[PDB]
């Protein structure tokens, strides 16, 4: 096994997940089997606890880890499918050495943080890293390993400390460290700033880590000079140092290492034997044709809250070979109470949902902004505007319906108002999480000739509350359809809604399974629909 | 509150734990109610997973706490009585930050070591200073907390972090840091090393605490220009730098800080209002008598593994007026495994055996040396030396006795032989341990008398195996007697036998409530029988 | 003597130096003499031996010392006059001490950096904190002493520990510590970056000084929850948290700092008792009128090159109520050899030459530029632009002169063409160098005029190269006239030409007298001239 450690210089944010994953897809283009590990040094055992505000959108994966949206960036890049210890954290280790403890295993020794925590995190790495992550059921040749964090937090020396151990162990021909940091510009002076990166890389080699490649994060493409003062005062040659600058796509990313001989110097180094990332960058930054899509969202306060959903947007509209303008929309400003308060952020929402053509309505838990969804929904099923409810947005459509179409004015989700005569959405447990199988009930469903005409998905859930099987025939009565339920019938998994060119609910979460190549079908057939080709494509 | 913290800085084991206690018996002296907390930055949940060659032994509390032997020599200085959370360790931290977020209580947040271990660091020593662990039942006034560890260590980090904040959270007047340090004398060039002095103290305040007490483990008393160089190069005044220089007993180490004004410094510092210890001392240094004792032990290789039963019979042989010569004594050499193979240590171990007045067996687990004190039991039965068997001695003990007058050549404990006909010791669980009530039998019993003639007992357990009630009758038969029982009367804790002038077992550890002024009564006749002066005190 | 220490965090460049000058000017303003020091941690014992590449010009003093242009700062923002020892530097320090050691005075003892080097440093502050500056001639009351560089550098180190050491010799309520760090704000995820700061607080800590005053360079105004997670993680009230963000202009920066109460927290902690600044910014947002100043530089590379230069004709520019574009040319653009090897930079230099209104040449060393200088000086001459030649710009002027008026096409200065039959610029020594008095030799002298109708002027000088006595009535014949020479007759200091609205060599540095309220006389009369308007000031 072949480990390539990318650790953070100056902050974290500068594209270091990224850089991990062009890394692994560079070297999967090589013919290796690449899989990957992210390192959260937090003492959260997982990303479950987290508001989307934390560090963006908790990523779901098969086995219903919610975990980091790196995972999601190595599942985009690498098409992979991880597990839960992909993603190692402090509390992880800790509570796995504790537990170890407790049992005895460590034979009446004193527990140590060197070497018994510090062992723990090699163990794991060298476990996980054999583990067939690849479809193909192979084992990986090639770990790359993303120490997330700054090497100046507290909560990252541990793990600095297990890779200096671990350089050792295994042979400097089988480990590789890559030192992400930032490059300062300021408007001040004009000049590109060495003085960060140095004491970033001086920090790493106090804790016995030298960069063999050190990639500067810099706005601008660096100036010789200062590649020059990062070779002499980071004690690196210039091939080792990388800038990996602002780029017109992600699609370039992959590419601008390549041409910095990346590539090479893994090859190389790790003493080993990108047409596709060329073809998708050329097409993105020849797009005339535009659309745009309401996201009409709780967490819209921060855009990394519904990361992987606009990834999968930009899938779907790269793929229908169109631009994409995303309106985000704070939900809450669609809702009533700031008519009132606020009637300007109010005014500006509703003429940005007026202007989309499609309307998204994510995923989200709580009830702020939930009746600005349910607004949003019914100006897109009255005005026949292109709908993807997805989850939270099933869930409210479903509501919505009833409140309309049964008149039922009290309707809600069990969640939200829990003493409704009309509890259309119910809890119906724990989370029901990670993949399962949805059947399909209808060879008429548009949804179904989207996911290939095939009887069954499989795709990744996160919820709780399911629409109530008591009050399912009054809703499909009226001309909706809950055309995709699970194996047990009990739970609705997707609907649709008649006399409408693309009204769909889907409880799970399409958006990770999503891939540049193959755009989840749900965000696809939104994007068809609001072009008005999705008939069109079905013809075909 | 009032919190004073125990650094320590070159290496543990220079006496940083009786300083702590002797800070503490200072205050104690000033009319304050004082608890303390020992931290232990292993990731161990509490000492049950140790052997006693790790740390030393395993003292235990009336709460069942299996805790650091720093915590007897608390109780021992303090006349106080801790449980489990006086001694905090990471793994008690980490689990606790762990659980706290697995139930939602961090609200989303990420979890990190600064603020959340070290703000649940300031928590614990805040929730755990005002417990009352004086009899009395009063609120402590001080807190004195030892950090165990160096303050080098990667361990000790998150402590001294939470000392960084807690110093600003609790004011100055209610915190002051006390710095325990050594100073190395080298035979080359004679001087003392402030080096190593300076250079902890350097760490100490890189980490944000300063040093408001410097206290110097020295062999020899302090140089002047040794003392004016620690002043200098660790930024203290003379009046600040401490040297707790080699002295003729433990007696004389509280009456050293009282002399250099430490008593003067906390009451100015910390914004406040010993003649037992040299009349102690005096006596000490006056003793011409002496007895011998043989310390038949299995964990003999290390001394501190019998750490409290050494310090009972220190305090037993003190209060008969005589000089003591524990004859340590490895187990191992009297087993005739060593007849055949190293005959030189088997003679020298039964010269020692033979030449003491009364014989030890004190507690152990395990297979090895449990033979060997089968040996030394059977000497003590047949030529009537005074013997004591704590725990592991008294079911030895009763298995030996039934070797002989009971011919069972097959019988031993359980834990041991378990394939045996005849298991005069058994598993009877899981552990008994902690605190219980002993019930005495007979108003007749020499224990019972020592224990003051009281019809029952309190005393401290840590035992799984205990003696077989089915065949207790074919012993008791024999003029073994069974004199103290449990409440629920299953379990023997206590035996004597007949025509022997003190031959006891205990069950318990009597040597966990051993203070000097109040010498553990099995020790206590143990002694004055040694001497045989047992007939003249029971008489009396 | 208060003393305040600002401190640099993750980068220099951050505006450290108007920060720390700023805060000099909000406490004049409050009626303190404040006087300053900058700590260069360089080896260097001045800035003499530097490229203007290196760390921007180098400034000049009274006494002549050769230093940085934060001393220029200093003076601009202050009016007070400096010393050499008021730049502080490594070299300085480490020299005095190697002096001091040969000479015996540190009587036998080893000499250490901790010590002596740090009792050094605290000695010379001390030394010059009580030296007027202000030309009251009063003993200043505050002492802001900038530490150049970041804390992170191996050279700032015996400064930061000489700074720890005094805030206990010097008492709290006289020490204050400033810590400017940069905040980021990444394109990528739009959220401004604590991390870098409190990891640069947390190595000030490290090296035992607890920043007072944390002072972010952030672009945008700080969100609230950033000046939050500051105050948390850097360990501070929200009230010592600033954000000293992107403003108008430089006279707005003053204002910043009194609006977040910095004045107060200094009035304050301190223990002590800017409408100027408020009307020159208010003036600056209000210009509509525009003048354009071709700065014809060697350096003009790095803009800082020309720092004091720059300062002075925006001061002229300001005081004459219009808005100035200056084109800083790259000399050797003018140069011929351009015209052949890339005629696009040498047009679009041409272009930009053509298209000023007037033209400054700045002083400079060496070769390279020196005819693209002549190229502008004889465009300025024959097209009759105003024109202001400083030093090398007076030197070259007078050659470019007789290289036309007296036909002289060999003519240089000694320093480029040694072997020229014409030199009418020769070394006449070492450099002269700080402040001399030049006599003005005739009334009827334009620079006389716009010097008050002074008989003499005392300016700021750093040349070796005179114009030729010789070949001066040759020159003088010819309608030329060197109205300023100094007291021995034998240096001409300024010259004039006949027929001409402006044309002007200083061979001193006007730039470095010249302060907001006080444009330096020379770039009044250039940008005076370049609007036409110098008949009108000179008639009034
Ligand atoms: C160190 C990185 O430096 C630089 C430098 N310059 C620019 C960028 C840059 C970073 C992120 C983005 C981005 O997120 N763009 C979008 C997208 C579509 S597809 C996808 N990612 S993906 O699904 O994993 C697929 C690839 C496998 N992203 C539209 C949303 N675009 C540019 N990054
Ligand atoms: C920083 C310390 O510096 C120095 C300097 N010089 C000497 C010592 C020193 C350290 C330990 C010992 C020791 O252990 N002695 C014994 C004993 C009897 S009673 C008891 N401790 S006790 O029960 O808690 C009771 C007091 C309340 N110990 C006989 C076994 N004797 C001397 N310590
Ligand atoms: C931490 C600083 O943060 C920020 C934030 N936003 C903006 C600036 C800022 C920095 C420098 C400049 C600047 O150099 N401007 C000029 C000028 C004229 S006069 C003079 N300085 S001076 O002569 O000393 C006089 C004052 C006493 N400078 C025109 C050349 N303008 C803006 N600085
Ligand atoms: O990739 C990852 C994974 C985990 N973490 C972890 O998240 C926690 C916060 O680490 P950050 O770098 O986000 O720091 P911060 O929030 O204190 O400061 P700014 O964002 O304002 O710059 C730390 O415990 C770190 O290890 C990341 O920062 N990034
Ligand atoms: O071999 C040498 C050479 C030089 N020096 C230098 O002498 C100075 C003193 O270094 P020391 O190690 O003697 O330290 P100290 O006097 O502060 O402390 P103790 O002796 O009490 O332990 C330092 O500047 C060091 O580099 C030596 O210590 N030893
Ligand atoms: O204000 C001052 C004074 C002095 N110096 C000193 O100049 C030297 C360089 O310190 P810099 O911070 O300029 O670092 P650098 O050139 O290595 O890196 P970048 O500019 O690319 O970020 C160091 O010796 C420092 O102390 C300054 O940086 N700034
Ligand atoms: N994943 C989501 O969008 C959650 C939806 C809803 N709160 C549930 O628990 O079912
Ligand atoms: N405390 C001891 O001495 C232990 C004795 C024996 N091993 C038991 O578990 O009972
Ligand atoms: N200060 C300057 O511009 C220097 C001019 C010229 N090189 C001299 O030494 O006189
Ligand atoms: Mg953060
Ligand atoms: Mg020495
Ligand atoms: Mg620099």
């Amino acid at each position: 096994m072949k480990y390539i450690l990318v650790t953070g210089g100056v902050i974290s944010g500068i594209g270091k997940g990224v850089i991990a994953s062009s890394v692994g897809t560079i070297l999967k283009s090589c013919g290796l089997h690449v899989t990957s590990i992210k390192i959260d040094p937090y003492i959260n055992i997982d990303a479950g606890t987290f508001s989307p505000y934390e560090h963006g959108e908790v990523f779901v994966l098969d086995d219903g880890g919610e975990v980091d949206l790196d995972l999601g960036n190595y599942e985009r890049f690498l098409d992979i499918r991880l597990t839960k210890d992909n993603n190692l954290t402090t509390g992880k280790i800790y509570q796995y050495v504790i537990n170890k403890e407790r049992k005895g295993d460590y034979l009446g020794k004193t527990v140590q943080v060197v070497p018994h925590i510090t062992d723990a995190i090699q163990e794991w790495v060298m476990r996980q890293a054999l583990i067939p992550v690849d479809e193909d059921g192979l084992e990986p040749q090639v770990c790359v390993i993303e120490l997330g964090g700054t090497v100046g937090d507290i909560e990252s020396m541990p793990f600095i400390e297990a890779f200096r151990q671990f350089q050792f162990k295994v042979k400097r021909e089988n480990f590789c460290n890559i030192h992400v940091s930032l490059v300062p510009q300021p408007s001040s002076t004009g000049e590109q700033k060495t003085k960060p990166t140095q004491n970033s890389v001086r920090e790493l080699r106090g804790l016995g880590l030298s960069p063999d490649l050190v990639v500067c994060r810099c706005s601008n493409p660096l100036d010789t000079s200062v590649k020059e003062k990062i070779s002499m005062f980071c004690h690196v040659e210039p091939e080792q140092v990388i800038c990996v600058h602002d780029v017109s796509s992600i699609y370039r990313v992959p590419l601008l290492l390549e041409e910095q001989g990346v590539v090479d110097y893994f090859l190389r180094r790790l003493d080993l034997p990108l047409m596709k990332w060329k073809e998708m960058a050329d097409r993105y930054d020849r797009l005339l044709e535009t659309c745009s899509i309401a996201l009409v969202g709780k967490y819209t306060k921060f855009s990394d809250s519904y990361a992987s959903v606009i990834k999968a947007l930009e899938h779907s509209a790269l793929a229908i070979n169109h631009k994409l303008e995303i309106k985000y929309i704070d939900s809450t400003d669609l809702e009533p109470s700031t008519l009132q308060e606020e009637p300007v952020r109010y005014h500006e929402a509703w003429q940005k949902l007026c202007s989309a053509h499609g309307v998204l309505v994510p995923g989200g838990f709580g009830v702020r902004g939930t009746e600005g969804k349910i607004q949003a929904i019914a100006w897109a099923r009255k005005q026949k505007k292109p709908f993807l409810g997805v989850c939270l947005g099933m869930q409210l459509a479903v509501v919505e319906f009833s409140r309309n179409v049964l008149g039922w004015q009290d309707a809600n989700s069990t969640e939200f108002d829990p003493k409704t005569s009309h509890p259309v959405v119910i809890d119906m447990p724990t989370m029901r999480l990670g993949k399962r199988r949805t059947l399909f009930q209808t060879k008429n469903s548009v949804m179904r000739k989207l996911y290939g005409d095939t009887d069954y998905l499989e795709e990744r859930h996160r919820h709780r509350f399911e629409v109530n099987p008591v009050l399912k025939k009054c809703l499909e009565e009226q001309g909706l359809k809950f055309v995709g339920q699970d194996v047990e019938g009990e739970r609705m998994e997707i609907v649709e809604l008649e006399d409408h060119p693309f009204f769909v609910g889907v409880q799970y979460h399409p958006e990770f399974l999503s891939r540049p190549i193959k755009p989840s079908p749900p965000y696809f057939g939104l994007l068809l629909a609001s072009v008005g080709r999705l008939p069109h494509y079905l013809q075909k």
